[PDB]
């Protein structure tokens, strides 16, 4: 039942009030926040707000030293991305790109599945995986209403494509922002090593491989009659024409998005001040002053504030802050040092086995919790391991955060799967059967990526000095 | 027109790019953000996000040193207050307290006005002045539909009562939180001198005086037939019974609110860690696990997350951060020192005249802009003045922030007045005529308060050492 999850663990709080060793107190905080992460008896952001409420009582950190960790460059970056995504959503743009791509590739189940997967991934690279699948599934439903395995195939394709595309852009989804925050906190001498450009270079090639493998696996398991070609076009056309002409505002938001991309990349092809958060905020601001209509007086702009107050995941701006506060408390108390001293004997196990095992463990784990909690709970542990054995932490921290996005079964794993399920014929057993193999595929692809071309970018074959 | 406000000022940006003196650059940033404060061509939060976008370009602060100033104890305090206010709003509680008070005082225009003003003030002490007036005006409309001066009187009473009650609790409204943030930033050795208790002691007596004077002034200007007594009761009763019985959840939220009050006060009747933000977060968290219904299984709690994501002013969590970033940039660049050296000659003007003049200036100013922008623009200036002449900064910083809430004409001054106007018969001239006198009243009351009983609490007759 739901009662025990937050009444029995609290009963241990008087146990550890004295506990003349702060790292025990920080460990209890982390364990409690993890127990509340996996089961949502209490929402995620509320659990993120717990460190300010517990570190003081445990005499670890003051209230200010804890709260001033809840906003940093990473949160601003994610917030700017979210606002741009709101601008994209308000004007039905993505529903235009998608419905043009579908009419381009064709109306054939083999090609139609590829179109849906590719579109969903490309959108999810910037558009908050949940939202893009929420937008795309209705199109699939409309098509289907006009065997029993095509339905499952397409429904799974939406979610897998979203979860895979998300792990290409540093914004993408929470886990990558969490990685950036942990790198800035634990390893601050890494001024800018995981940027938008570096992460995009390391990860974008990977998601193409994962998408190809997923498409092959799906068309092998569920696909192993011209009406379904001549009656899906009659739906795509009649759901495309409803969008009207090119909608002048869409052009301006597209231009702003391209400017955002160009500024993110061109920046990194003397006392830098101008990190990517500045760019994201710049474009988010520009979105409020652009006309959105032909002046012929300045017509109503692209974005009001009501829209971006109603439609913005603000809780994921506190969740990452909770992660950062946890990292700060771990550094202050002495938990990271203890974990480092308790993981020396791993100096004999070869690093590749460590990376593979931990990636598989994280992939299994994230089918129960959310994909952000997994990272903010695991990454400090792997970072402490790496310092103590003589590795470059990125070796173990990149595949882990890529794997945390491998939620391919257990609808509870990530919202997209739940959204896909809500529509009917996607019995859960099918998800498990088709998702275990996809988790294996993702782990193999990630291992290949990190061991082949992620070593030249980050120099993972040497032990640096920003990890003392 | 709206075009010039954000295309001509930007044209000065290339002028000051070089400008081998950082304080000029910080001054330009502040002036631009002020110009965008007064006229809302670009929303307020977006302007608050500007420092991260401009200080880097001007080589004042990095992006992290700027963004890590956007969350602090004050923002958490205000956020907890906001969440509790959401819990109050979701269950129509305040509409129960109010409609019981109205039936208690009576149905007579003289007594009815007092009931409305007192209720609106008491609610606004915790409930985000805008929201309480939004809730209360419909009751007045319902009553009126069943001379032409009663309408104006009641409509003005709602807004004046809200704006006056807000300035009693440290949360209350933005200006007081801004004062707390500026005290923590500019004067950090003032560990805890303006708390909830101290501010409540200094300000709560003042708002009773202001409410009494406002009620007298209104009943003198607009009030200088038993049907209006026997047909407002027939409305209050029929709008009270619709609320049903005491609504078990209301009891629990009331208990949580009382616990919040008791924890805020009892705390201050060795290396403190437990500032009021901890209490606010504690109660905000408790609001998510309390049943909200009789278990008889844990029924749905008082607060979900959808409700507190839809209904929470998140932008005022970035606005205060913008204020703090401005203060940090002023300290870093060298603008505060310059302003201190340019305000020595005021060492001859007696302090009381300074306080009165500045309070009146701020009261006039805040009839154009918002009440938060005024404080975050003025308070650093007054703080720099005080250090250089030999005063206790609170002397000039308390009345200024109390006066910034004196928006009693010019609907654009603060949202409550606009809400009141939207209902009809409140011609603007009436607002000016009845508001100039009320601004004078507020200034006089504030001067009396600070000069009589605000000197013992804060020791304003000596120059401390937390102001070097
Ligand atoms: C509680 C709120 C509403 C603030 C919230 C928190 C976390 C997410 C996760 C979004 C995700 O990153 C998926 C993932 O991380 O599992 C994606 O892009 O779909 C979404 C919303
Ligand atoms: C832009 C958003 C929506 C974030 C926003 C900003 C500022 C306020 C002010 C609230 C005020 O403090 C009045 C006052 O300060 O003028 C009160 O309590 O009514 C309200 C909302
Ligand atoms: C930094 O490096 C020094 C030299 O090995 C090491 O002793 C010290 O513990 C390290 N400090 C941190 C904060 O990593
Ligand atoms: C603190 O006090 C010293 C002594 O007067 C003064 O010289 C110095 O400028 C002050 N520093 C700050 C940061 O106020
Ligand atoms: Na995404
Ligand atoms: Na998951
Ligand atoms: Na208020
Ligand atoms: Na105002």
């Amino acid at each position: 039942s739901f009662v025990i999850l937050f009444v029995t663990p609290l009963l241990l709080l008087p146990l550890v009030i004295l506990m003349p060793a702060k790292f025990v107190r920080c460990a209890y905080v982390i364990i409690l926040m993890a127990i509340y992460w996996c089961t949502e008896v209490i929402p995620l952001a509320v659990t993120s707000l717990m460190p300010v409420l517990l570190f003081p009582l445990f005499q670890i950190l003051d209230s200010r030293q804890v709260c001033v960790q809840y906003m940093k460059d990473t949160n601003m970056l994610f917030l700017g991305g979210l606002i741009v995504a709101v601008a994209v959503e308000r004007w039905n743009l993505h529903k235009r790109i998608a419905l043009r791509t579908l009419l381009w590739v064709g109306a054939k189940p083999a090609r139609l599945m590829l179109g849906f997967m590719g579109v969903t991934a490309l959108l999810s690279m910037w558009i908050s995986n949940t939202a893009t699948t929420a937008m795309m599934v209705p199109i699939v439903e409309a098509i289907l209403q006009q065997r029993k395995r095509l339905c499952k195939a397409m429904t799974l394709c939406i979610c897998y494509a979203a979860s895979i595309g998300g792990t290409a852009t540093l914004t993408g989804t929470g886990p990558n922002v969490v990685l950036l925050g942990q790198m800035n906190e634990l390893f601050p001498d890494s001024k800018d090593l995981v940027n938008f450009a570096s992460w995009f270079a390391f990860a974008f090639p990977n998601m193409l491989v994962m998408l190809l493998f997923a498409w092959l696996w799906l068309q092998f398991v569920y696909m192993r009659s011209k009406k379904n070609e001549k009656a899906a076009l009659k739906v795509l056309q009649e759901e495309y024409r409803k969008l009207g002409p090119l909608s002048f505002a869409e052009i301006n938001v597209l231009i702003c998005f391209f400017l955002l991309v160009i500024l993110w990349f061109s920046r990194d092809p003397e006392t830098k001040y101008v990190s990517d958060a500045t760019v994201a905020i710049f474009v988010a601001t520009l979105l409020f002053i652009v006309p959105s209509q032909k002046p012929k007086f300045y017509p109503p702009p692209l974005l009001d504030w009501k829209v971006t107050q109603e439609k913005v995941p603000w809780g994921i701006v506190l969740l990452l802050g909770g992660g950062f506060a946890l990292a700060k408390g771990s550094e202050a108390s002495g938990l990271s040092v203890w974990m480092g001293k308790q993981m020396e004997p791993l100096h004999a196990v070869p690093p590749a086995a460590i990376t593979l095992i931990l990636s598989l463990l994280v992939a299994v784990f994230t089918e129960c919790t959310s994909n952000v909690a997994t990272t903010t709970l695991f990454l400090p542990i792997f970072a402490s391991m790496s310092r103590s054995i003589g590795l470059n932490p990125l070796y173990i921290m990149l595949p882990c955060t890529l794997s945390a996005s491998f939620a391919f079964m257990l609808p509870v794993a990530t919202p997209p799967n739940a959204i896909v399920f809500t529509y009917g014929h996607l019995k859960v057993a099918d998800m498990v059967k088709t998702g275990v193999i996809m988790n294996i595929i993702g782990v193999f692809c990630v291992f290949l990526a990190v061991n082949t071309w992620g070593r030249a970018i980050f120099d993972l074959d040497h032990f640096p000095d920003w990890a003392n």
